[PDB]
RNA sequence: AAAUUAUUAUAUUACAGGCGUUACAUUGUUGUCUUUAGUUCGUGCUGCAAAGUUUUAGAUUAAGUUCAUAAACGAACA
């Protein structure tokens, strides 16, 4: 939240940045400017399936999410 | 403009007809049982590879019954 950034408590999915596609393809994607503030722009299809990938991963027990 | 064509009957010959054979040559239908959370496809991942996809010989219910889970995640039909 004091990052904008994002997290994942519960399980992280075997594909998720390798089979992108297959597992956050349905999810909602959203333009935003500078500010973080959400353009509102619609976006095209095109748009919506390319893969989000993450800059930067922050893992607390590595030992377990080889 | 008497020949043509229609119909009908008769005749003619290819045949028609056959509960004759063959359900073990067939269409279709039906009887009986059984498998029917299972197949294939897509992507990902492991192995040089043929292959495998791993927890799991999970839990629970009279019972896929219901639920949980894993480098797998979906889609499509059963
Ligand atoms: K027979
Ligand atoms: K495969
Ligand atoms: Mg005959
Ligand atoms: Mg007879
Ligand atoms: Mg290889």
């Amino acid at each position: 939240k004091k990052t904008h950034g994002y997290y994942v408590s519960t399980r992280w999915i075997p594909g998720t940045l390798t089979n992108s596609t297959e597992i956050s393809g349905i999810w909602e994607k959203q333009e935003i400017d500078s500010n973080d503030n959400p353009t509102e722009r619609a976006l095209s299809p095109n748009e919506t399936s390319k893969q989000v990938k993450p800059d930067l991963l922050v893992v607390l027990n590595p030992t377990e999410n080889r």
